[PDB]
């Protein structure tokens, strides 16, 4: 379906880099290089500021990041949750549970949420 995308939430930050803006998903994921770390950005429904501002925050520093070995999946689902696993004590959080857009785009790529 490349001939016709007819898909909303389409944003473009640059020719080499593409930014996925989700107004309904309230989530965002900017993919720099073909196989680099990803970032997550939350936005309100009646909020959602300008993209130019966001880019400034990303370019403000060295997004260049790289993980090694962290708990839970990086950003890819599979099919498991409501099972026997209790999830240890009541604390923590699994960031790898966003939409398929950022989940697939980042695949098995880590994240730090800047």
């Amino acid at each position: 379906g490349s001939e016709h995308l007819v898909t909303t939430a389409t944003f473009s930050i640059g020719s080499t880099g593409l930014v996925v803006y989700d107004y309904q998903q309230l989530l965002i994921a900017y993919i720099p290089a073909p196989g680099t770390c990803c970032y997550i950005m939350k936005i309100a429904p009646e909020s959602i500021p300008s993209l130019e501002a966001l880019t400034q925050k990303v370019h403000n520093f060295q997004m260049e990041c790289s993980l090694q070995a962290k708990p839970a999946v990086p950003t890819s689902k599979l099919g498991q949750a409501e099972g026997r696993d209790a999830g240890s004590a009541p604390s923590g959080g699994d960031p790898a549970f966003l939409g398929m857009a950022v989940s697939t785009l980042c695949g098995e790529v880590p994240l730090y949420y800047i």
